[PDB]
């Protein structure tokens, strides 16, 4: 099963962005897959992706004007961190990671998650409340990353409510962009931000959310006073290398493009991009 029968979701000569992104800049939302020969994919992976393994996600981090990334176990590995821990090691401190676990997984298999660079666990509501329990035995400083799509927000605000850590939400959580910001999602999705001191964001993936294709003009209209509102809470990732994406190929100059019009002032960007990422997997360092 060689590489090149297997699926590409990248764009593998992705443009120059116009942006520029301030020094230090935090990518939030990466991941690697494989190397295959080196880590074997789950056999419950939905596909077999290409490699897209540290070597080629730092040419890309380089590429697009970041400085660091947080490395975020791909489905395609289920709860078999190795692949992402390895990367995270490779950035050479230019790294962070977010895990996915076994709900029945130790605290001293946690702690050695912590030490290879794991600030948090992700959950996928696209095993009812096992997920509280991890939750609350969580390293110190952890956080939980989770996605949804708007439709089911109603139904998960009480067990958000619950969650014993601070909270970073995936794209949103999926909200019709085509709606304008003050459509019914973003008013939903506002609320459940208003509900907590410790709810965070990642202002991601319009190739996603706007059914439209680039520039992404609902997009950029809808998350832009998201951004601005909630500024202190909000951080940003390419999604590199697009897991599931193969039939809508980013090119991810244009998505690191997006920036400047979500985050439109250096304030804006240096929050979203340095100081908010910095907080939330370098706390260490601020």
């Amino acid at each position: 099963l060689t590489n090149d029968e297997r699926i590409l979701s990248w764009n593998e000569t992705p443009s120059k962005p116009r942006y520029t992104p301030p020094p230090g800049a935090i990518d939030a939302h990466c991941h690697v897959f494989g190397p295959m020969a080196q880590f074997p994919f789950s056999p419950k992976a939905k596909y077999l992706p290409r490699d897209a393994g540290p070597d080629m996600l730092f040419a890309l981090r380089d590429h697009l004007g970041f400085a660091r990334n947080v490395i975020v176990q791909a489905s395609c590995h289920g709860t078999d961190n190795a692949a992402t821990l390895d990367a995270i090691a490779r950035a050479q401190g230019k790294a962070r990671g977010i895990a996915v676990v076994d709900p029945a997984i130790d605290e001293a298999e946690l702690a050695a998650l912590h030490e290879g660079g794991m600030r948090g666990i992700r959950f996928n509501f696209l095993p009812k409340d096992k997920f509280l329990e991890v939750a609350g035995r969580l390293p110190a400083g952890w956080h939980v990353v989770i996605y949804f799509e708007a439709d089911i927000l109603e139904e998960l605000r009480p067990f958000m409510d619950a969650i014993p850590v601070p909270i970073v939400i995936d794209h949103m959580g999926r909200p019709d962009v085509r709606q304008g910001p003050d459509g019914a999602d973003m008013k939903a999705f506002r609320r459940l931000l208003d509900s907590r001191e410790d709810i965070w964001f990642k202002a991601t993936c319009p190739d996603r959310l706007d059914p439209a294709g680039p520039p992404w003009d609902d997009f950029a209209r809808s998350v832009a006073p998201l951004v601005a509102d909630y500024a202190d809470r909000v951080i940003w990732g390419t999604n590199w290398p697009h897991p599931n994406m193969q039939d809508a190929i980013p090119d991810d100059g244009l998505v690191v493009d997006m920036i400047p019009r979500i985050a439109p002032t250096p304030e804006l960007q240096h929050k979203m991009l340095v100081t908010n990422p910095m907080r939330l997997y370098w706390s260490e360092e601020m």
